[PDB]
């Protein structure tokens, strides 16, 4: 059994072994860090079959369940957040910040998420790129997910540059473990200062929504709404920045759709749709232990194994999607739903403003900077390594 996670084989391509396994062994067995067994599933129908099983449990206590490093298995240690829950716990806790996510309310966000897009646009216009190019990454698609998460948190806006810069370095894989481990705790400490204060006078963020329906009346308390409040802020943040600067490199690597979407900005949303399907920013989160005994094509889980479902795989599945490994932002979509925000019960809660946001990034962008241009050759982009999700860590640009 072969090591897992795998490495991508380049920077921006999935892993070369999943196409590979999709052809002749779509159900497998992949060996963890520990030493431990886990099935990983690569087909679009059975990927789909592990995320709606309720023979599949998402929590992390229970033995088998794959942890794929020494960080995880020590995180699954805390006290758990609706993210590692099964029914009925699971939607008990999500449904007290589902309203702020759901497809209308995403709907009546959508002028504040073109205005703080707008602003950011217009803030790197006049930082200018006179003296060389500026690094999209930290100008503009590190600022975007975090100012509006933030926002919508409940931080005032003179905080927001402080803190998206602390929540970068939890991430950033040139912090040491101590500066991203501070960085946690400090982000942390300042949520667990706002619930202090929206619990006296709460404001109009998802913070004293807590504090007021679920603080006050005893059906959580202080401790579990910052955990909420930061599994918010940290489950997305970082696929929405390399989901941005993916789909700046992408469109720089095939010329004509960008020229497409320069004379049809129209077009942002389909752009999005195959963007999130090709580039899966977040392919390791479909994750589960069998409760009791679950047949998947030809294979037997037994009781108490690991699955992974490999969302990845799911959406260059040849089957499901033609021509997968083609970008092709005019693709014909099947009835079958691409999988980058996952399946199920536990798909991405943020999955309508994630998408919100990426189609007025890429509905903007380049009708304000139409000459925007990578600075380096496209071949040396500063991917992340190899062995992480598939992302971007700067991205030097001109305008
Ligand atoms: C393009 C950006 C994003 C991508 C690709 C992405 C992807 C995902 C995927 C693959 C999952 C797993 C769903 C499953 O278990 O089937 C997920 C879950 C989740 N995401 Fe996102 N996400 C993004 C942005 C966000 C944002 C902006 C937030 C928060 C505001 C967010 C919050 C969450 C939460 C809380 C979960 C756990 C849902 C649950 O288990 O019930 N995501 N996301």
């Amino acid at each position: 059994a072969p090591s897992f996670p795998f490495s991508r084989a380049s920077g921006p391509e999935p892993p070369a072994e999943f196409a590979k396994l999709r052809a002749t062994n779509p159900v497998s067995q992949v060996k963890l860090f520990d030493g431990s067994l886990a099935w990983l599933v690569t087909k679009h129908k059975d990927v789909c079959f592990v995320a709606t099983s309720e023979k599949l449990s998402k929590v992390r206590t229970r033995q088998g369940f794959p942890e794929l490093s020494a960080s995880g298995k020590q995180a699954a240690k805390a006290k758990p957040t609706f993210v590692d829950m099964d029914p009925p716990e699971h939607m008990h806790q999500r449904s007290m910040v589902e309203p702020t996510f759901t497809p209308e309310a995403v709907k009546n966000l959508q002028p504040y998420i073109q205005r703080t897009v707008d602003d950011l646009l217009e803030q790197m216009k006049q930082k200018g790129c006179a003296n060389g190019p500026v690094d999209l990454v930290k100008e503009f698609a590190l600022p975007v997910p975090s100012y509006i998460i933030y926002t919508l948190l409940g931080v005032p806006f003179n905080d927001l540059e402080y803190l998206t810069q602390q929540n970068a370095i939890r991430t950033n894989g040139s912090s040491t473990a101590r500066e991203a481990s501070a960085a946690n705790q400090e982000l942390l400490d300042y949520l667990a200062i706002l619930v202090e204060q929206r619990l006296v006078e709460p404001k109009d963020d998802i913070i004293s929504k807590l504090c007021t329906e679920q603080v006050k009346p005893g059906n959580i308390d202080k401790s579990d709404a910052v955990q909420i409040a930061f599994l918010l802020l940290v489950a997305g943040n970082a696929n929405m920045v390399n989901m941005i600067a993916l789909g700046v490199a992408t469109l720089a690597q095939h010329p004509d759709q960008l020229a497409q979407l320069k004379a049809n900005p129209s077009l942002a949303p389909q752009f999005v749709e195959e963007l999130c399907r090709y580039h899966t920013a977040s392919a390791l989160a479909i994750k589960r232990t069998a409760k009791e005994d679950v047949m998947i094509g030809d294979k037997l889980v037994r009781a108490n194994e690991g699955i992974i479902a490999s969302n990845q795989s799911a959406n260059r599945d040849e089957e499901v999607f033609e021509n997968p490994d083609e970008f092709n932002m005019n693709r014909k979509w099947p009835p079958q739903d691409p999988l980058g925000f996952g399946f199920g019960d536990h798909r991405c809660i943020a999955e309508h403003l994630a998408k919100a946001e990426l189609t007025t990034v890429f509905s903007t962008l380049y009708q304000k900077f139409p000459d925007l241009k990578v600075a380096v050759p496209l071949g040396k982009i500063n991917y992340t390594p190899l062995n992480r999700d598939v992302g971007i860590v700067d991205l030097p640009v001109i305008f």
